[PDB]
This record gives structure tokens, C-alpha cells and sequence, in this order.
């Protein structure tokens, strides 16, 4: 179970969206059972573990970006079992309809499900970099990629399209590093850089830890994937046991926070337990089929291919029905002047297709144009739209000359990404919630 | 958890039934993933237990005419478990579509789901009497209804309706009494008497056993809801225990055959086991909102009084619908005669409500048939069409006499009940698979 390097989901997570997608369980409307949405992902795609990974989708300290909102018991940073599917609420993100954004448009291929009845994804648009972002953790493959910040990650992209040839260096004044949901302190430039080249780098990761007010330590803000209520118990002992010579966990629904009374102390406890952790990347993606180890350029190359793909796919899809209409619309204007013609011809036939070949083999029309004519309604001879098909045709000598210049031309494409890219960074910008600083403490 | 006297249904099997009928897993159509079907009963109308439901409607020894045709391990009279949701398959029987036949025609309650989005049926229109035919059982109330033979069920409701009057005992002419589809040997007339009154009788129910070519017993058909391997295992210990004084389950898919080999022990096996069993009728099920004991006669006034609302709303319907139509088509010729004048007067008007309102304060239409009227594609000007709409009057106020006739007169409705139930009758007709005797043996 290893995610696609396009749009950073497992086959569980992409089947989760995309049911939550065509259902209409989007942002603007009402939040929706859980189960509603489950019961179309084991009935239709997924052959329990549904619902665990629905929920994971839904955390705010799992993932930078939450790509499905939750109402209801969600589970914990404690690892706190989630409620029952009948009782909690969800919907999509408006980061999720991002990667979701132009799925209907002949964008990404559709494949049979498992049962052969209905057709399925094999990837996302993915409009955003979103395995960068939320990244990915879990296993016969191995992955660990950490979260980076939104706005970092784009700009860091956009950075890569002026110039494909920008160095590791380069893209760290804009990918700093990791930007965990959880924050903290993260320990280790050397680090980062080797895993931005090579796919694999240790870092350290710190709590945030400051001194009260007798006198008291507060820990603000602890490290990604690590349990609260499991390092509250290891805070316990260690007091009990005098191995340090009282720990109160006073989270609320504010913040976390945890309080020790009785530095050197702050030292050692970074030690002994997991208020400091180590992280080490392993940037394990699938790439063309198989699980590539990639560094941070081959991954914003795969991402921009993926891009170019997918916008130059919706392009083409927008140009042909561009295309397509005008058709019509030439027919009909050409119609709309033999009108008179027109209606006493289709009375001279006998039958549908009669008319519609005595439209073709007498009038200049083809079969496309000759259907859309038969197919008129009555109303559609009146003022209002006997004069609002003869406008739209100046809206589509624009688009087609618009679209087609897309396509004809490699930059403008491009600039396309970088406009949309671009959009969704001022939209979607959040700040930096960890701290990097250089060297590694001992 | 109790069934409704109407359609013999707990809502579990219901909300099924429904649920793989809209989804159109017809009989007609390719079976469909267990799962498929399961996962829009939980999700939809269901707040597991739905699959044990679901497989419980599919088998042969359970109910005598299952609701569901399911393929792959669906359990087994040995009380197997089934396969999962994603190997097996199902559909609904050409029977089960009869108890929903007629639903998509206003005929029954629909009433707000769990979650209040959509809407399920409180009722089927249940074209035959389920509840007798298929019976019921389980748990504060508990249910014991037999099942019964299709044919002998319909023949007496038949009867019914032709003298509601009808003693027990003229009943008992063609409702027998219970038809198990594990087949057995039955004794207690009295008991079917007593138990078709007060609703509570208690009968012996015996397994098939006959002799062969040292001599050996066989028994080809065993009691209602008796577990084979069971009994099996209880035949076993006596043999080995000598409180008889070898036990093989030759079963195979052709059909049940359990061998002895080592009259009086004949006599004796049917007391110190399960060969012999005693039924006690408990005919309780839900009439008009509460939980009722009733004897024959109440349970098909009931189901009369079903059918008689169903068909009077069916015929409504098609009534409503036939009048509705009537009314564009009348509009629709006397717009065909005028054309020349109604094309040019729709040029005249600027905009859709314009033509519509131009259309009514013109000449005599109707805003119904003025809608119509405007949204003719041009084909239905064609000869066929200026033609095909004036035939179908005919049709119509042929419908209208014969329809009308059927709500304005008590009989001709009971008669539409009695042709429809007697077709069922005939094209599902099923031999007897229950022998009965009169007195009880000691």
C-alpha cells in the first residue's frame, strides 16, 4: 500500500474522495453520514479498514491539510478509537475539490472497478502537490514522507518551472523542509538536504518547551506521529522512579499542553523518551508503475508532468466541445434564415430520419447540425433566442483561438499551470508552524 | 423486530428488498456483489446483520419461496456460516418483484429515511400474501408463523373474497395447512384448526423415513428449522451409548439422506430426539401500528384490505396520469390545426413566459398545455407524429371508461384483485411438499 507520486493517495484514500466527490459530499453542502459514504466505497471500489482510513483523512495533526472534514468524535492525538459511522458527519475539503478540480473533463484515465459494472480513477488531477503536503507513512515497501507547508511547496514548484534546472540548494529558499501539523522544533539543515537529494536524511524533532511562573516547564507543542497520553504515562514513570529528582496533562479543547513541576531536566527528559524523536525520510512514491525512491526534484518533475498531462487533457476536452457547438451554432444561424424553408420541408418528410436526411441531402447540413435542428423546441424560435445564438459565436471564435493557442504552444501552457498553481497559494496560504534551525543539539 | 401483517416483512428485509429494486437487481438482469446491495442498506436505511438478513431471504429451507436468488456458499442446513459479501452474488426472485410490483405508482406510504434525505416505503404493495407464504419467526414479542403453499394460500384468500363470511373449516378446504420446504410428515388437524382461530396450535412435525434392502432406515426429509449435523451428532451418541441398541450423513448436493443401519426404534428415536418436533403457532404480526394475535380470517381481512388500498391507489394513479395526458393531447390538436397561426404567434412573443401567456390569453389553452405546446421539438411535426397524436384519444378515453369504472364500483375493483392474484396463482403454482394426517401418534 504505497502512494501514487501524482497525487500522493493510496488506492483506499482515492476511492474514498472520489465516491465522496460524485456523490455531491462537497464543501458548500451539508455535512453527510459517514456510513453514506462508506457503503459506497466497499460496495463499489474497496474489496472497517474503510472507515480507518476515511477517518485518518479527517485528522488535524496526521495531516498538514485535513482533505475531509469531520463532525463528530474523530479520534485523538491519544489514539482515541473514533465513533461509529452513523453518528459522525463529513464532507470534502475545499483543498480536497482541488485535487479533484477538472476530473470531468477527460483529464485522468478511468478504469474498470472490481466488479467490472462502473469505472474508477487510476489518479487524481491533484491541482496542488498534495504528497509533498500531506505526504505518506506506511508499509512489502516502506514510506516516510513529512508534511510540507502549502505556499512552500508551490512556490517552490513554480520556482522549478522558469527553471528545471534549479538546485537542491535553490529550492530549499522556498522548500524550507518538513512543516509538521503537530509543530515544533526540527533539528537537522544537513538532514533535509540529503533527503531533498538522495530521498533519505535524518532530522530531529523537538517539543516546545518553556518555563512558568516554585517553578513550572509547559510543553506547547510535542513531535509528528508521537501519542500525547503515551508520553504523559513515560513522563509519569520516570518522576516515579526517581531517575529524573507532578505531571499533569491540562490539554483542553483550547491547545495542548502538559505541566511539569518539581535546562539539565529539559535535557534529559529529551533523551530518555519521545519529547525529542528522530525522523528519517524515506521518499518512497509510485512512479510509472513501480515504488521509486526519488529526491525533491524528481518528485516536482513528476508532479509537472502530471500537470502538463492533465492540462493539456482538459484543453483538448474543452477545445472539441468548443468545437463541437460552434458546428451547431453555424448550423443554426444557416437554419435560422431558411427558417420558413425549414419548417415546411420538415412537414414535406414523414419520418425522423427522413427529415433528417431531407435536411442533408437538400441543404448544405450535416448529420451533427441536422439532429441539433430537428431537436429544437418550439420556444427556441422566439426573439431572445433567435439572437442569442448568433452573439455566441464571437465567444467562440475567442475561445477556440484562446484554447488552441494553449496547445499549439508549450509556454503558454505552462503559464496556465503557474496562473492556477498560483491562485491557489493566495487562496489556500497558511503559516509555517515549525521551526527549523541548522545544527543538531547532542 | 416483528413483521407486518401486509407484506410479511421485518424492516431489515424491507429496506433489502427495496434497496436491490431501485438499484434494478431485477431477476431478468445479471446477479450483482453481495456487497453492492449490502452497502446501500447501511448506508441509506439501516442504522453484518443486514448480510445475515439478506441471506437469510435466500434459502430453500428456510422460507418456501425465497425473495432473493443468491450464488456462492449462501450458509447451509447444518447452520454453515456464508461466504463474504464480494464472491457472492444476488438477485431478486421473479416473486420477491411481485411483492414489489406496482411500487413506483403511488400505491404505498413513503416516509423520511434515518438521516432525512431520502425516502423509503413504510409497506410493499406485497402482490401475494407474503406473510403466510413465507412465514415468520424471532424475537418483546416472538413470532411463530409456518410457512405455507403459495397456491393454496391465494386459492383461499380467492375464496375469501367471494364470501367474507367463510368459516375456518371452508377455509381449511384449500389452506391445508402449513406447506414446510424441508417437506416432513405433519400430524394435527385440530392443532391447524385451533391454531387457525385463536391463532395458537400446536402440531407434530415428522421427518421422511423409509426402510431399504441387514436392514437399513433412511430419512429423506427432516422437521422445520432442525439442524441436520445436529441431529446428526444426537442419533450418533445414542448408538454409541446403548440406549438403543452406523450413523451416516449421506447428504450431497442432489438432496438431503441421512443412513442407519444396525417400528419400535423408529418409534423411539422420534421421542429422545429431534426426528420427531412439535410446532406451536404464534401468529402475531403488525396490524394497524401494534403488535396483534390473529387467527386466518383477520390475516386475510388484512391483506384484503391491502390490496383493496393498493389497487384503488394504483388506479388512481393511472387514472390522474390519463387524465393529465388526455388534456395535452386535446390541447395538442387543436394546436395542430391552428399551426401556421401558433408558429408565427410564437415568433411574435420575446420570451418563453411570453409565449405561453400569448398562447392562454389568445386562444382557449391552459398553462399544461401550453407548456406542451412550446416545448415540441420540430420533428413532432413530422406526419407520423401530426397523426400517431390524434390515434392515441381513442386509447384514451378507452382508459379513462374502464379505469373510472374500476374506483366507481366496489366489484369491478375486487374483481381486478382477483384476476391479478389468480395469474399468480397459476404461473408460480408449486406442488404440496408437506404431507398431512389427521390425528397425532403416542
Amino acid at each position: 500500500a504505497l502512494p501514487d507520486v501524482r497525487d500522493g493517495l493510496k488506492p483506499v484514500q482515492r476511492r474514498i474522495l472520489y465516491a465522496m466527490y460524485s456523490s455531491g459530499n462537497t464543501h458548500d453542502k451539508n455535512f453527510r453520514k459517514s456510513a453514506k459514504t462508506v457503503g459506497d466505497v466497499i460496495g463499489q471500489y474497496h474489496p472497517s479498514s474503510v472507515y480507518e482510513a476515511m477517518v485518518r483523512l479527517s485528522q488535524d495533526w496526521k495531516l498538514r491539510h485535513v482533505l475531509i472534514e469531520m463532525h463528530g468524535n474523530n479520534g485523538s492525538i491519544d489514539n482515541d478509537p473514533p465513533a461509529a459511522m452513523r453518528y459522525t458527519e463529513a464532507k470534502l475539503s475545499l483543498l480536497a475539490e482541488e485535487l479533484l478540480r477538472d476530473i470531468n473533463k477527460e483529464t485522468v484515465s478511468f478504469i474498470p472497478n472490481y466488479d467490472d459494472t462502473t469505472l474508477e480513477p487510476m489518479v487524481l488531477p491533484s491541482r496542488f502537490p498534495n504528497l509533498l503536503v500531506n505526504g505518506s507513512t506506511g508499509i512489502g515497501y516502506a514510506t516516510d514522507i513529512p508534511p510540507h507547508n502549502l505556499a512552500e511547496v508551490i512556490q517552490a514548484t513554480l520556482k522549478y518551472i522558469d527553471n528545471p534546472d534549479i538546485t537542491v540548494n535553490q529550492l530549499m529558499k522556498y522548500i524550507k523542509g518538513p512543516d509538521f501539523p503537530t509543530g515544533g522544533i526540527i533539528q537537522g539543515i544537513d538532514g533535509i538536504k540529503k533527503a531533498y537529494e538522495s530521498g533519505k536524511g535524518r532530522i530531529i524533532v523537538r517539543s516546545k518547551v518553556e518555563e512558568e511562573t516554585r517553578k513550572q516547564l509547559i510543553i506547547t507543542e510535542i513531535p509528528y506521529e508521537v501519542n500525547k497520553s503515551s508520553l504523559v504515562k513515560r513522563i509519569d514513570e520516570l518522576r516515579a522512579d526517581k531517575k529524573v529528582d507532578e505531571v499533569r496533562d491540562e490539554t483542553d479543547r483550547t491547545g495542548l499542553r502538559i505541566a511539569i513541576e518539581l535546562e539539565s531536566i529539559k535535557n534529559y527528559l529529551y533523551k530518555n523518551s519521545d519529547l525529542q524523536i528522530s525522523y528519517n525520510f524515506n521518499m518512497v512514491a509510485i512512479s510509472d508503475g513501480r515504488p521509486k525512491l526519488m529526491g525533491i526534484r524528481q518528485i516536482i518533475d513528476s508532479y509537472l508532468n502530471h500537470q502538463i498531462e492533465v492540462v493539456a487533457n482538459r484543453t483538448k476536452f474543452e477545445l472539441d466541445n468548443a468545437e463541437k457547438r460552434m458546428h451547431i451554432v453555424e448550423g443554426l444561424i444557416k437554419a435560422l434564415s431558411i427558417l420558413d424553408k425549414v419548417i415546411e420541408l420538415i412537414r414535406s418528410s414523414k419520418n425522423k430520419r427522413d427529415a433528417k436526411e431531407n435536411l442533408i441531402e437538400v441543404y448544405e447540413f450535416t448529420e451533427e447540425q441536422a439532429e441539433a435542428i430537428v431537436m429544437l423546441q418550439l420556444y427556441r424560435l422566439t426573439n431572445t433566442d433567435i439572437v442569442a445564438l448568433e452573439g455566441e459565436h464571437k465567444e467562440l471564435e475567442a475561445l477556440i483561438k484562446q484554447l488552441r493557442h494553449i496547445l499549439d504552444n508549450h509556454d503558454a501552457l505552462l503559464n496556465v499551470i503557474k496562473e492556477e498553481l498560483n491562485e491557489i497559494k493566495k487562496k489556500f496560504k497558511s503559516e509555517r508552524l515549525s521551526l527549523i534551525e541548522a545544527e543538531i543539539e547532542e
